[PDB]
């Protein structure tokens, strides 16, 4: 096959370019693509061995998005772009509102609003399925969860939009459409900060002012990044699962019977979407020093790609990876990262939560789901993402 750039967005525009993964998988599966130049990581084991070292494969040095220094230094603020010690102190403060147990007490407010936003979506008859129900429910909940009124919620999906939306002509009228909509941003987060430090809630904004560990409290450019990327996360990850987990189930119509019939089998049919759409497909690191992966020589300062995608189709670790089964079990995908990275997903129990409500009550319903036509990818090289799906109920 002939070396694809893997960080031109372009070449994801006719979807996930598996071919190319499975035959690196199989060749080259640590492969050096000269231009500069970055490693393809494509193995479910190499994904994981690079994400659990992070004194070796560094998120600081390069940053983690995968194209070739105000950039740099714009984003070292963000806590993906930080390496321990520095991360682990952040990440001890603002991962209280995230254990299981904070989670599970949404369960209930999450199924509410699912039902109230398929019932609505079915009463319309014919609309967009991204719109009306797959980014519906998790902004609706992200608001809530943030402390956000219902009524600005659209704001926060807007500036979502733009922030990785850069290569997307619909979401981006120029290169600076992602810097002011953080500038926005980041003032509303300011006040909302400043009212709940006066007036405490039960949202994540208030846990987030309150937070203290190892007598260390956030800074406000530490909480306005960290708001910041929860409304980007919370807006620009599930709703892709959702999206291409229903076109999965359409497309593959005897696992959506199957679904129908027996709603206890939505919990394994997460991960199964989960591992499908891998709606992250990559995130980057950068070397430190001179090392070996997968007996190839890695260089310090070498720009390292870890392709999730392809991981969440190995061979190795995968029966039959491009059947799409809702019952695969075990399912140790790598939609959330590599396990024991640092960096590991924090929203990955509250996104399970939204993606196993929204199916069950999409199944329950038992609605006639049908596309009137095909769906519009998002043009990016990071995010598997679907704009727009016209369907009728
Ligand atoms: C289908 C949904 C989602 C997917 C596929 C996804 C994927 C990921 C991935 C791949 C990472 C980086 C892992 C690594 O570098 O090792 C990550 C980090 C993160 N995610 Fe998720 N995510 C999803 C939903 C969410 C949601 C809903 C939230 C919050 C409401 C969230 C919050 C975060 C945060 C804060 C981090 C940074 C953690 C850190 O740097 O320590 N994500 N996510
Ligand atoms: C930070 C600021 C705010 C300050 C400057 O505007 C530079 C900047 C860029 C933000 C970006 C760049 C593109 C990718 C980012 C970092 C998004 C990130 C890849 C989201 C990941 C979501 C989820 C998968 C964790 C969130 C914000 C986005
Ligand atoms: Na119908």
């Amino acid at each position: 096959p002939t070396e694809i750039d893997l960080t031109d967005p372009d070449v994801y525009n006719r979807g996930v370019p598996h071919e190319q993964f499975a035959w690196l998988r199989r060749n080259e599966p640590v492969y050096w693509h000269p231009e500069e130049g970055y490693w393809a990581v494509t193995r479910h084991a190499d994904v994981v061995a690079v994400s659990r070292d992070p004194e070796i494969f560094s998120s600081q040095q390069g940053g983690t998005m995968i194209q070739d220094p105000e950039e740099l230094e714009k984003q070292r603020m963000m806590m993906l772009n930080m390496d321990p010690p520095q991360h682990t102190r952040l990440r001890k403060l603002v991962s209280k509102g995230f254990t299981p147990r904070m989670i599970a007490k949404l369960e209930d407010k999450i199924r509410e609003r699912a039902k109230q936003i398929v019932d609505e979506a079915i009463e319309k008859g014919e609309c967009d399925f991204v719109a009306d129900i797959a980014a519906e429910l998790p902004l609706q909940v992200i608001a809530e969860l943030i402390g956000v009124p219902q009524e600005d919620r659209q704001r926060l999906f807007d500036w979502s939009n733009r922030m990785i939306g850069y290569d997307d002509p619909e979401y981006h009228s120029s290169e600076a459409d992602g810097e002011q909509a953080a500038a926005e941003m980041f003032a509303y987060a300011q006040e909302l900060a400043a009212e709940r430090r006066k007036n405490p809630r039960d949202d994540i904004v208030t846990a987030l002012v309150q937070a203290e560990v190892d007598g260390q409290k956030l800074s406000d450019l530490e909480f306005n990044m960290f708001f910041l990327l929860l409304v980007v996360a919370g807006n620009e990850t599930t709703r892709n699962a959702i999206s291409h987990g229903m076109l999965a189930l359409l497309e593959h119509p005897d696992q959506w019977e199957r679904l129908r019939a027996d709603p206890s089998l939505a919990p394994t049919a997460v991960d199964e979407i989960l591992r499908w759409a891998s709606p992250v497909m990559s995130f980057r690191r950068t070397a430190t020093r001179d090392t070996e992966l997968g007996g190839q020589q890695i260089k310090a300062g070498d720009k390292v790609v870890m392709f999730y995608a392809s991981a969440n189709r190995d061979e190795e670790v995968f029966d039959d990876p491009y059947t799409f089964d809702i019952t695969r079990s075990p399912n140790p995908h790598l939609a959330f990262g590599g396990g024991g990275g640092p960096h590991y997903c924090l929203g990955a129990n509250l996104a399970r939560l939204e993606i196993r409500v929204m199916f069950e009550e999409l199944a329950e319903i038992m609605p006639d789901i049908e596309l009137t036509g095909p769906p519009e990818r998002l043009r990016s090289n990071f995010i598997n993402g679907i704009k727009h799906m016209p369907v009728r109920f």
